[PDB]
């Protein structure tokens, strides 16, 4: 099965999100995770009037190796990691090891990297495929007829 | 307690409606409840392709622990071949009226709650009876002050 | 080209007609065109507080046949279709609805004086997709990298 | 007078900005401007696949009829092979600053009004200079009451 999410659904968690990370004076920035975690982290940081947004980017290359392109200086401390979602947490392991005083956030989160993050706000099964925002679009769609 | 429902949300739903409606040869039309079914009944007719669209128009206000209800336009016949559309069924106490009226009709609704669960055909999400659905048409896109104010 | 409409901009074009038909106690009622009319009428029903709302079902075989309605001349009542192109089927309204006050969201330069007020202009050769025959669907990449 | 701007026609923007800016093999990366490029580089990025995206962070102050800027943070380098997105350019005193940090970055935005039309390298929409634009991100669904109580 897939789970359809719109931009106005992402932004109602993404405010859900917010008001648990309040008061926003206890941070000094975020730091979003490329690509998943720029839309999300983009919200928070209106929300909460942070103006310290940075990112942390990481590729893929068997075994599966994580490749660390650009990253966001410090151990994360007074700051917010977030990330569109968690699935198994393969990637959310290697962030609590740069970040490990930071406050790691997502908006879904599945069964299996649910125990990884601090805080989510909406629980998908392991075999439901959760379609983003931004790899959808409006075009036609013909009648059932 | 509240549910919102934006326009794509509620267009999928009755796509997910409209797949089990099908074929559309068998319906001779839709009979939309105003004003609630006049959208989901918009959308149902243009993906069967149906072109007549009709309705019943029955307003309600409540006194105190009972309803007026009045039927300010009704379509003719007893619902057969026609598909009665309303947006949801909260109580029940409008199905009931209309069960009544168009007693040979396919009556379905996009949300159903508990109550009103029994008394539709078929509907496509479950809504606990505590929740408040709110629907796309009273709602738009405006303004919204942050959370804080730095 | 295609001019996309999307259901916050449909409703915000209803909107601002509505404001037009100001106050709402000289109409009676409101007739939608099927099927074009059944949406915008049903917002202008919201906003206005109308209750009574009806339909006309024009079908094509050019030869124009009403499958069904609206008892009437239209005298006090609002006949709302979704657009009007050449006015070919505005014509016909306005045979049926003599006294009726026929408006659109959409006009294009054929059809704009066959209606009594509209929104939005829109060129001759312009093809404006409706949110109903859209939808959120997945849309690859513009780039396979 | 005000422009409102919904997700899906910021997106749709964003996708013409993007074919323009293909192939993609000849970026390097994205440096967005927080907080009003992070949206329109998100949906660059994923356009374009590409993987590697910064920011700068600009921190202004109105003190009457003079501006105080103030950089929190910026990425390195002079933007060479970059791609330095803003959804916006109103007076262009913003892009003036990030011109003169990344002088061989390509400039672009979404938006662009008549004073800071000639600071971007590219745009997708033309908006008045007496027209506030108002981003998505800035709004939310939320009920609106009718405009009559009848
Ligand atoms: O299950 P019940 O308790 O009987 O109520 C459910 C009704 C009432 C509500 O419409 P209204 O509140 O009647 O308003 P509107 O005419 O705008 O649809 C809703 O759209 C359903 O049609
Ligand atoms: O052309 P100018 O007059 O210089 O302003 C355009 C700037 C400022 C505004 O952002 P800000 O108001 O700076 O706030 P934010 O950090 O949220 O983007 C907008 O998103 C552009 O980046
Ligand atoms: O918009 C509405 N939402 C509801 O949940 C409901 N129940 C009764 N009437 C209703 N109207
Ligand atoms: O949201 C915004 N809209 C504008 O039109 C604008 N101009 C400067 N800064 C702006 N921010
Ligand atoms: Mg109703
Ligand atoms: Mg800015």
């Amino acid at each position: 099965e897939k789970y359809i999410v719109t931009w106005d659904m992402l932004q109602i968690h993404a405010r859900k999100l917010a008001s648990r990370l309040m008061p926003s004076e206890q941070w000094k920035g975020i730091i979003a995770v490329s690509r998943g975690g720029l839309v999300p982290g983009a919200l928070l940081a209106r929300e909460l009037g942070i103006r310290h947004v940075d990112t942390v980017c990481i590729s893929s290359y068997n075994q599966r190796e994580l490749k660390v392109l650009k990253r966001a200086e410090g151990d994360g401390e007074g700051f917010i990691v977030i990330d569109d979602l968690v699935d198994t947490g393969g990637t959310a392991v290697a962030i609590r090891e740069m970040y490990p005083k930071a406050h790691f956030v997502t908006i879904f989160a599945k069964p299996a990297g649910r125990p990884l993050v601090d805080d989510y706000v909406v629980d998908i099964p392991q075999d439901t495929w959760i379609e983003q925002p931004w790899d959808m679009g409006v075009v036609f769609v013909p009648p059932i007829s």
